[PDB]
């Protein structure tokens, strides 16, 4: 491009997708292939996607890094004229923890561009061959998380949310299935209501488990699923 | 590939994304480029995405086609040994109306593969630079539609859903903003609660409107948005 526009002062926040390297958007892949600096969280974002960055890119893992340092590193590379990008699992809007870095960067005059991606809810619906909305059955899909030690807001408890009897998709809840069950049975759900668990959707080790509220905790333990699972609950998951 | 596996007896149900041709997944684009037969719904799925199909592909519009005919055409092409694919807006799980064709096709022994895509909810969150989940504010995102003449299930009315005070994302509701407002104010929401409307997210004519419950219907009419809008309501949309 011919003329300087201060385009290094930008962060691209790219929705990698659920894990298969080909479920990134075409646009996210173009940016990932041009970036000079690639930030991401190990074993959640596939290594085969991150290896698509160009020879010479600086690839940084952010897990063991505090907020101000990560941000300070991003700005240093930006101010050296580098194209900097941060790759997030699924779509960043769902528990991507992007707001804190955005607020600090915009105060330093950085532009943000978020590139939307395939969220794991939808990757799991697809793998399960389910549409989450069924005319005359349910027209609402509730994205949430079960409460473990970190409480959820007062008006968002799983039981209250489950009184709507629609489709419920649980993030960050694979080791909270006893709590999920209790919450569903206290809302009045049948213990036979369908629950589909998709562990690592789209990865080579994906597992699809079909079960019900009553066997949820046993199907989790029996199948060894203790992380990275998307739980789809409702009559739209009836096979 | 060396040996016959009955691989023509398959339907790929591909999540095109919100509209920009580059927000299709890399995988959906590969399938779209190989397909012999491409089915889709005009002006909702961009022409520039559908033009990526290969020279010679048969491109069929399905709007003016009944269920059994579309299905009967899909099977005829399958049984001639053709690779057949159907391209749906956003992600097919959200009001993609895929279940009816799946049930009829599986009875004829067809395999289904759904390729998840970027739903318009997430395309609109990105355009608005918003994360929909904020620790200590909201951990739940409710995907639904306002009720016009086609009623929603009894336990899924907008007001009841809005008592959770979380993020609410309305599909198919751009000309129902008076009903949405009433439903939000009856649930007790402040009339100042942020509402972001993204009309045609990612298309060349995208418009981002920032407003509140109280000015929702006027901001829609004033901006001329009467279709293809994604309404994100909640304190997570506070700019
Ligand atoms: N490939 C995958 N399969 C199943 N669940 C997944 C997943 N990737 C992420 N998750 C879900 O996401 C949680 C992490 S929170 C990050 C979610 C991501 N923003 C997205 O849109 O998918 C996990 O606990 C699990 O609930
Ligand atoms: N590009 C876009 N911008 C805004 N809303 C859009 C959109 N594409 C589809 N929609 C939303 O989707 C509705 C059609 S129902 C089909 C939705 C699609 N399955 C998806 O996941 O996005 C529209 O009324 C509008 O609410």
């Amino acid at each position: 491009g011919l003329v300087p526009r201060g385009s290094h002062m930008k962060l691209y926040i790219i929705g990698a997708g659920p894990g298969d390297p080909d479920l990134i958007t075409v646009k996210g892949l173009k940016l990932l292939q041009q970036a000079d600096v690639v930030l991401y969280a190990d074993s959640l974002v596939s290594q085969d996607l991150i290896a698509k960055s160009k020879p010479g890119a600086e690839v940084l893992k952010t897990a063991g890094m505090h907020l101000e340092e990560m941000v300070g590193t991003m700005l240093d590379r930006m101010r050296e004229g580098k194209m900097v990008v941060r790759v997030h699992t699924g779509d960043p809007a769902m528990y991507g923890a992007i707001m804190e870095q955005m607020v600090l960067l915009k105060r330093e005059g950085v532009d943000i561009e978020i590139v939307p991606g395939v969220t794991s809810v939808f990757a799991a619906a697809a793998a399960a061959e389910a549409e989450l909305t069924i005319p005359d059955l349910t027209q609402t899909v509730i994205l949430t998380r079960a409460e473990g030690r970190t409480p959820v807001p007062e008006f968002e408890k799983l039981t209250d949310l489950a009184k709507h009897k629609c489709t419920i998709a649980l993030f960050l809840s694979s080791t909270l299935t006893k709590k999920v069950m209790k919450e569903f049975i206290n809302a009045g759900w049948s213990e036979d209501t369908p629950v589909v668990v998709v562990y690592k959707a789209t990865w080579p080790d994906e597992k699809i488990v079909r079960t019900t509220v009553k066997d949820l905790d046993d199907a989790m333990r029996t199948n060894g699923i203790r992380k990275q699972a998307m739980i789809l609950a409702g009559w739209a998951l009836d096979p």
